[PDB]
């Protein structure tokens, strides 16, 4: 297999996903099928972002990791000194991805290590293992390749999460702003008289357990519907969720 | 130079360069570094979105696609008409990336089609062409690694402005929805008669309606100028509209 039928098959996976996000279990898969290799793809405290394994499942301490999803803590501080790629890693070095009390099996081994890199910073580290032949350049160009968009991946996660967290609290903001107060007091007594913070709401039930209008719950919910902070399809009964769950507590402050 | 030097190139523009974006103009450089092309990244609609040219700068025609930063729609439809990469393109090939007018000088001339995907969507197109050397399959890695990266590059983006679209619309909605019953006529009567985008208003006027007073008025343009929706300043009052996606909108 040609190393450019490798790159294509990892391409495919990355350009027709589902989904904004790659999925690392998929990477991981990938990876594995196109360099016949064990694969953990790890975060930089060793959380197991997405493996693929096959030699390795006959060890019940590595079953144990994929259990607790995270690989050892001694192992996890060993993979954050390596800061180049260093490949061919033998079973008696601390560095390879093979249990050493399996040694046995393990005898002719190679590890490769891939830090994932991303803003200029450290986001994981993809690992690679084989039984028994050695790794070359293409296999190289593959990894590296691989770990560079996995941190281009996780980079992208990373930047999402702290944008959307301060975009929903300005949504939040301006959805609170947007209600009248009559109308923040029906969304009170519509969560409250709803099992949290969403379900199945009867609106004339309620308006006429809080003697409220069914005009007033409606205005509320259509307002915080164009807010974007709760989600309603309306079939007897309207099922309503709130997307923002910082919204319940923002509207009493 | 090995490949997995080449590649290498790529992979540490990708690993260190500032701000969340990586940028195509960097792109296009790099590849065209290691594999000596002139390189060009467009949209699905041909906008040139980077490029890094040698021979080709000097084409004036090359020159006028640059400063309208766009390629010309007829190698646009042909880029699109492309489903795979497309290796090893001579100068009597529509989809040479050279000016076939030039055929004496670029008659050895290779050029390769990389589609650019993402998120199982054609969103782009990258071009190379070399004015002698064949492309072997080492240049095919590295182009297709771009492209896909640039694909990755592109559907973050897009979804970005798909999301800021959607701020944009509940923005307007909720300013309208903030307008009381006379308020939201008032506007109404106002931004009819403003005769558009502009305009001078006597509020005395929408005033001798029934239900709306100077004061409704003062209260309604607060609102929209407070929400970024208009402008103004005070003889009478002179209203800019700031987002005409209100106009539109205001009437449903
Ligand atoms: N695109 C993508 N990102 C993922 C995936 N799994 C995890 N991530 C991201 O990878 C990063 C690390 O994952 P976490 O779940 O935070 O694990 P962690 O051990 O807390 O990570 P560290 O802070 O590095 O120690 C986070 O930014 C996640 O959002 C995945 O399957 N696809
Ligand atoms: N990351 C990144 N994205 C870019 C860069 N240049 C353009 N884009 C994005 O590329 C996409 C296409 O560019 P556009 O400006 O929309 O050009 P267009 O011709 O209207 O695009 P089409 O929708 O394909 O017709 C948009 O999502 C841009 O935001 C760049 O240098 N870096
Ligand atoms: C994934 C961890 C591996 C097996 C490491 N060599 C250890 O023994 O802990
Ligand atoms: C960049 C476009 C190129 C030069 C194409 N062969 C043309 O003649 O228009």
């Amino acid at each position: 297999m040609s190393l450019l039928s490798k790159t294509r098959e990892l391409n495919t996976l990355l350009q027709k996903h589902k989904g904004i996000a790659v999925d690392f279990k998929d990477v991981a898969q990938t990876i594995s099928s196109v360099t016949v290799t064990n694969v953990f793809i790890v975060s930089r405290r060793g959380k197991i972002l997405g493996s693929s394994l096959n030699e390795l499942l006959k060890s019940q301490r590595i079953i144990q990791m994929l259990e607790e999803r995270h690989i050892p803590s001694e192992y996890t501080e060993r993979l954050m000194e390596v800061k180049q790629t260093e490949s061919n890693i033998d079973i008696d070095n601390v560095l390879t991805v093979f249990p050493p009390e399996n040694r046995e099996l393990f005898i002719d081994s190679r590890t490769t290590i891939f830090p994932i890199l991303g803003g200029g910073e450290r986001l994981g580290t993809l690992v690679l293992g084989r039984v028994h032949d050695d790794f070359n350049e293409n296999d190289l160009v593959l990894g590296e390749y691989a770990a560079t968009v996995i941190g281009m991946e996780i980079l992208r996660e990373k930047h999402s999460e702290v944008e959307k967290e301060a975009r929903d609290k300005a949504a939040i903001t301006m959805a609170i702003n947007s209600l009248s107060y009559s109308e923040k007091e029906a969304i009170e007594h519509i969560f409250e008289e709803l099992g949290g913070t969403e379900g199945l709401l009867i609106a004339s039930k309620v308006a006429d357990r809080v003697g409220i209008t069914r005009s007033v719950i409606v205005n509320a919910l259509r307002k915080l519907e164009s807010a974007g902070v709760i989600e309603s399809r309306s079939l007897k009964g309207t099922f309503i969720k709130v997307k923002k769950e910082k919204f319940l507590d923002e509207l009493e402050k």
